[PDB]
């Protein structure tokens, strides 16, 4: 009875317009799936299926994305004879871009340029009211980090620190900002910041 698992392709951060597929897996083999928003009345049903061995799972696409998508899903198992469900999955937050006002800028301390096991930094800043702010890394995307904005005027900020930096940090990082009015709605992406290492 134990909960499935959740995952997105290609990620979590979408812009309208684009498509993605929530998949559910489960070492239970569950007949049937479903895919459901939190606090949304509609659901989404898929039968099994076992292209893994040992694994059961469905593959909900989301047709082409708009702010309506924006929200936090669970996917749950169940089976064909039996009344009983599993457990919820953990939940995945479905963000959609260029949603409010305002372009964040992204920035680097000490520098882009880093030594392995370094105090690094990175901040995304706004001019205009952001409450959180995301930081993005190119996909493979799995995250996103998440944080409260601390208003220093005149301008809004988060620091995401990544202090002993790996090789494994090394990318290229986008900033969003977003409102408590709706936080899976973000605003358009700051300048890509390309994090390298040696």
């Amino acid at each position: 009875s134990k909960k499935p698992s959740l995952s997105v392709q290609p990620g979590p951060v979408m812009a309208p317009g684009e498509s993605l597929t929530l998949q559910c897996v489960s070492d239970v083999g569950y007949d049937r799936f479903v895919l459901y928003k939190e606090g949304e009345r509609d659901l989404r049903q898929l039968p099994g299926r076992q292209p893994q061995a040992g694994l059961s799972q469905a593959n909900f696409t989301l047709g082409p994305v708009s702010r309506s998508y924006g929200g936090q899903y669970r996917c749950y198992g169940a089976h064909n004879l039996s009344s009983e469900c599993s457990a919820p999955s953990d939940p995945l937050d479905i963000l959609i871009t260029g949603q409010i006002r305002g372009t964040p800028f992204i920035s680097v301390q000490p520098g882009p340029t880093v030594a392995s096991g370094e105090n690094v930094t990175l901040l995304c800043q706004s001019w205009r009211q952001f409450h959180t702010f995301l930081l993005t890394k190119a996909g493979a995307a799995d995250a996103p980090l998440r944080l409260r904005s601390i208003h220093e005027y005149p301008k809004y900020q988060a620091e995401f620190p990544m202090s002993p930096v790996t090789s494994a940090h090394a990318g290229t990082y986008r900033c969003y900002g977003s409102l408590n009015s709706d936080p899976y709605l973000l605003s358009h992406p700051s300048e890509p910041l390309e994090l390298v290492v040696s």
